[PDB]
């Protein structure tokens, strides 16, 4: 019955089931959870390993004994358990001094203590098991356009990305990073809004194979863009290093609803691209069960984003094995689709009448592609209404 | 006054003054536009130049003879009113053959029709004295997951521009070529939607330095992205090669509104930047005269293109030249924001006891950024309220 | 297998298997269908019936002896085959004469022909058999803020509208009038939004019992709401006298897919709504088969428009007969949300101590609300993976 | 010079320029304001007057005793400066108990709490003079398809707004009511989501003259909506009894920015279709100074509101006098609009052949609209270009 173990490798942030319900309009409705609980609560319901951001873990301003005290007692959970943590990150948006954002704050001490912040607890995550470290610079950016000149804050931004991977390497430490974009919230716009807008600055990075993405399926979708599609960019740019999975519904602030829930299609589509593209990485949720919720909702909330998935990895694998759906993929020429275009080369495409003067345009015209028929059986198999 | 000179290199697409007007829902409300015209009535409007598809000069399906009268037409035209071309476009979006793409379509001999139909068009474009040869893959895409293997497309785009640039360098052409981002319509959803997504897939092509952006504010819009942030990443990482100019109402269909209109501060922010960072490009208008305009107002929204650009570049100006604005600069740390983080280097960093160990993260936190008398400041100087 | 038949009342309109395929950026991809064969199509699918605009039936500025052999050969192909002729509706938005609006065109000729062209088929309709006569407004708004005084433009169209109520009254019609809201496209902004700007325009009118609305999924999602919660306060007002079903991917430009695609989840519930509420009125799509497909996808598209509906039907039903979802709306307080607040009135309410010095806010707070388990038993059931 | 003066009407809620910046992702960056200071500060700037939810005046769960002395503090600074206070409401979504709605939650004993709730600020808002009391359901809607019959919660609302006319009814207390809408945030989708839906279920309320709406410029934008539209909507229902006025760039998070901020051509036409339209009601500000600001920052924040306001007025207004945009209007025929269409009635249209039969459709067709000479017209006055 959908029962998650821990070779799916989905894994949960502390601050996913952790979540108070504190929003923009209301006080939290649930207790602090102790990350020693939710190791052992994930670890119950199958849970491969959990992430952290920094202030997670440790309160913010805890002396060095209160630091390992947290320590010890979460690794001790995670001895225990043998709950992994693949990935760990900072958190560089809630304190007031964060307001104007870290790596791109205007005043230049805000971007030192952010490096310092941020460095802290990659040694951290490294002696953790950290494959990943992820940073979304959720306060870079503006609410006005005076603010901030964008093309010095991405120097400042590349300074501090390039100082990071200095760092890694200077330690010896084989994690990359992964960047976490987003468009919008809390800031009016956000640096690096989109995977595309990532991956681009990436090229520009000292060291760019040390960095990739960490897309959020509610983050593009904030945009109004199509989360598969992103993925697949990333994934043929080489640089999906870790994906955080939940639900949104459309353009509106971010909702970090249980993965499956919000846009149903774009989940399914999305777990046929991961499975079909071989991506091994974490199966991460950043979710936030709903502030209506009791401690109960949120564990089934958290088991159910695990479920969907597992549903969905049924229901794409079972689309992909039909062979009337393999009829339909080569009746629509997806096999044509995978051929290269123009093998004989440059000089050969230009010499080849049949690709210019003597090209029945009309005939290829009144072809159709017959997409409807193989999205029908993609309905079909995401609701178990085949054949 | 406010009134262009070809000096200001504002330049418009023959397909924006002659658009007829037919949308989902309507048939046409104006009558074709011969090119030669309208090369003499925008010459006459202060334009600098005119841009076009190759299916925009010389009709689709038309014979060599055809071809090189209309050819000859328009050239005479650009000669008598020295009116330029900087750059050209092919149109593989308007034929039904390129309905599932030009580059990406699904059918391979689909994907070498459009090889070869847009390498025609590159020639005639260097004929006439283009910098820019523009792609807009506006039928790349789907409206269906299962139709379209999106690694696969994009391998198939690549190995498109990677021929073009090719193509290119064997003739020794110093035209270069700038992808216009569009996150959906007339497709579900578009391949390379937005400006990031087209920087950095030209990262992976075999030619990268031959490759640019020719972004549009209305299509970053229509993902609800700031189009100056996006112009701002695109200067940065040395690729704004051409811009198109227009306005848009938000997250909806593609309104291609006379510049200005739209998001009006969003239009002042841009200006700013482009005049800051000394872009020297085409100031290009990709809009459509409203299907409610006759003749008249089409030439009425044109000349407000220009119009509009004037004013916001005299009020931008106004803004950063005011010793009251410098002022307020200063105040929000916009010049901390220019020195380096730690030029210093990362060892001193890790001991400075001043960014970690001693810092009074308290008494940084209570100093305001002052972002909204700036704004306010701006908010002025755009309303010519100071 | 999820077979439509004649009973399902499943419509469709002509122009929706009739598209031709003319997008703002592209020809005609597909020949125009003639209306006799559509109707024998649809029959063969198992279709209840089929709508139109005017001018999808009789060619604009067609003789009257043109006409009448439209309409002949027309009505043939539904005496054959019994299919019904449910609703009908006016084209007022493509003729260049409509380019600023029909009923709010400022200039006051185009008003008056678009009320004569409106009343013309509206005579139509009633021959045909139609209970239903819609009105979408589509080029009823503005570009840009000066052309078009909203006010004014309001009380054109309650002229209007009045106007036709008081036509049909003199004829001793039953047909009724269901306005359809769209937010934007073809103009800028259109007037009556929403399907509440709709239902509040409607309480204006001189005979308000004789209007409703005909919502369109992917209307009320091009302004990102929540289609299912505009339904149901259209059933609450009494007012969903029709309704078009299709699919949508967010806030773009007016998709048309057929229905199930866009919005999964939001279909479903809907469905599940339609269902419960007893809605009885025709299911209607207003779909548009995507110019990739050639005339057999056209045909697979409309039969996809059915089967998704029998999908969802069958999913929601059982969701709402299974014992488990039963208990789970009991744990979420459904049905206390059914009991009146202060049957006991207002001044026992007044005097309740219970209901304020005496209620325990903490208390009541701390009890959870199932939404989560509730929901994943909705997922499970739509996805065919319970128990 | 734009300095606003109380005659102006200009009103400020204390959670405005009292917000301390807490957003979803960080903490509050500002401490809390007394609301005696908040009064005194906005009468020196100009204000009319304030508003405020009950838990902004009166802390949550305060004894009597403390209840009488923050109400008391209060009215001294309102008696000393002559301020108003022409709007109050509920706080229906804050607290842990409204996590499922106040008036709609699924638990009857909340949706009872919520009534009386209201009910007791009823009562304080009419004794400090109020004309309006705003209900903005922020809470009532779902994050999920089977949490929330609508229909059920629909009848629930119904019933509250019922009982609460009902009260004011038995006081023979004045006061109106006024529902503010918005489509999302904090709940996934919120009921009553646009003034569209909020002016259709007051038509079912026992008593639809006592209830109108409150708008809100970012709300309606939210939904990508034409905020200018949706208020010319409510003022021909009749129902405009209170607005908010701030800014929003889009669809997104409600951003709540200064009024002029975020869509400025949408503020632009609101001023002139109020000022046109003669609203009388007072021109309250529902914003948030953004957390990267001190206190400075706050007071600016507020001023520029007011003076955007009082800028943008000056330009509707030179907009509407001006000869020439007179003249624009006429060719735009936007006198014709105003005109009946069949005053002569429906028989008389019905036997009309110049309506149908000898309609030229062609003739008709071929007039431009000349909207976008109008709309540079329109822009012109704005940037002050004429
Ligand atoms: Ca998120
Ligand atoms: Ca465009
Ligand atoms: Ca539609
Ligand atoms: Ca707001
Ligand atoms: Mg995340
Ligand atoms: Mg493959
Ligand atoms: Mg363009
Ligand atoms: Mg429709
Ligand atoms: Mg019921
Ligand atoms: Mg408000
Ligand atoms: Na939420
Ligand atoms: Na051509
Ligand atoms: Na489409
Ligand atoms: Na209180």
């Amino acid at each position: 019955n959908y029962q998650p173990t821990p070779e799916d490798r989905f894994t949960f942030g502390l601050w996913t089931v952790g979540w108070q319900g504190r929003d923009p309009f209301g006080d939290a409705t649930r207790r602090a959870l102790d990350p020693v609980e939710s190791v052992r609560r994930l670890a119950e319901l199958g849970a491969h390993g959990v992430t952290f951001h920094d202030d997670d873990l440790i309160p913010f301003g805890s002396s060095d004994s209160e630091r390992e005290e947290h320590v010890k007692r979460f690794r001790q959970a995670l001895d225990d358990t043998g709950m992994k943590v693949p990935m760990a990150t900072t958190n560089l948006f809630t304190h007031p001094v964060f307001k104007d954002g870290g790596f791109t704050a205007n005043d230049r001490d805000v971007r030192r203590y952010a490096l310092r912040k941020t460095i802290r607890n990659i040694d951290l995550a490294v002696e953790l098991g950290a494959e990943t470290y992820v940073a979304w610079g959720g306060r870079e950016g503006a609410e006005s356009g005076g603010a901030k000149d964008v093309r010095d804050a991405l120097d400042r931004m590349k300074e501090a990305f390039d100082l990071l991977g200095e760092y890694v390497t200077s330690q010896g430490y084989d994690i990359r990073f992964a960047i976490e974009p987003k468009p919008n919230e809390p800031r009016g716009d956000i640096l690096l809004p989109t995977v595309g807008h990532a991956l681009a600055f990436i090229e520009r990075l000292e060291r760019p194979e040390l960095y990739g993405v960490n897309p959020e399926v509610g983050h593009e979708q904030m945009a109004g863009l199509n989360f598969p599609h992103g993925i697949a960019q990333a994934l043929w740019a080489g640089k999906l290093f870790h994906i955080d999975l939940n639900g949104q519904n459309g353009i509106k602030y971010d909702q970090d609803l249980r993965f499956g829930a919000g846009d149903l299609r774009a989940a399914f589509w999305l777990v046929d691209l991961l499975e079909s593209a071989g991506y091994s990485g974490p199966r991460h949720f950043d979710f936030k069960p709903p502030r209506t919720e009791d401690f109960d909702g949120v564990w089934a909330s958290a088991a159910g984003c695990m479920r969907n998935y597992l549903i969905l990895k049924e229901r794409a694998a079972a689309f992909r094995a039909d062979p009337e759906v393999q009829e339909a993929l080569r009746a629509s020429r997806l096999d044509e689709l995978a051929r290269p275009t123009a093998a004989d080369g440059l000089q050969a495409l230009l010499d080849d009448r049949s690709a210019f003067e003597e090209f029945d345009v009309d005939a290829a015209a009144a072809r159709g592609m017959a997409f409807e028929r193989l999205d029908q059986l993609a309905m079909d198999h995401l609701l178990g209404a085949r054949g």
